[PDB]
C-alpha cells in the first residue's frame, strides 16, 4: 500500500504515535516519507546485509526476522514480512520498542539527517486529525 499524507497521519495517530516518546505526529510521517516514501512493500538491503522493511525501514539486525541476517535479533518477535502489510500495526508497535531504546528517533537516520530540527508540523497541514 502507498498512504496517502494524511491518510499515514490519521493511521499513526490511531495506533498512538502522536508524541510517542515526545514526539510528534509530523516527526513520524516525515521519517515515514524519507524511509519509504509512504510505501508499506518497501524493501532496502543495508551494506552489513541486513534488511530494512516497511513505511518505517525496520532493520533485520535487531528488530524482525528475515531468516538471512547472520547473528541477527528478531527484539520485536515478527518476521520482517508483517511490517510490508498494509496494516501498519506491526510497523507502529515494532518502532514503539525502537524510539524507546535510549536514542529516540536518531535510530532512523533519515529523521536525524532530514526531519530533526525542521518544520515537522508541515507533514500534517491541512490533515482531518
Ligand atoms: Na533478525
Amino acid at each position: 500500500k502507498v498512504f496517502g499524507r494524511c491518510e499515514l497521519a490519521a493511521a499513526m495517530k490511531r495506533h498512538g504515535l502522536d508524541n510517542y516518546r515526545g514526539y510528534s505526529l509530523g516527526n513520524w510521517v516525515c521519517a515515514a516519507k524519507f524511509e519509504s516514501n509512504f510505501n508499506t512493500q518497501a524493501t532496502n538491503r543495508n551494506t552489513d546485509g541486513s534488511t530494512d522493511y516497511g513505511i518505517l525501514q525496520i532493520n533485520s539486525r535487531w528488530w524482525c526476522n528475515d531468516g538471512r541476517t547472520p547473528g541477527s535479533r528478531n527484539l520485536c518477535n515478527i518476521p520482517c514480512s508483517a511490517l510490508l502489510s498494509s496494516d501498519i500495526t506491526a510497523s507502529v508497535n515494532c518502532a514503539k520498542k525502537i524510539v524507546s531504546d535510549g536514542n529516540g528517533m536518531n535510530a532512523w537516520v533519515a529523521w536525524r539527517n532530514r526531519c530533526k530540527g525542521t518544520d515537522v508540523q508541515a507533514w500534517i497541514r491541512g490533515c482531518r486529525l
